[PDB]
């Protein structure tokens, strides 16, 4: 699991690690559009 205050952090990361950009954060937490 990684940190993201925001979703811009994990709409990068994950638009390489499933493909997919679209992807939400929480608390401390990182829902993608498909993990």
């Amino acid at each position: 699991t990684i940190s993201c205050t925001n979703p811009k952090q994990c709409y990068p990361h994950c638009k390489k690690e499933t493909g997919y950009p679209n992807a939400k954060c929480m608390n401390r937490k990182c829902k993608c559009f498909g993990r």
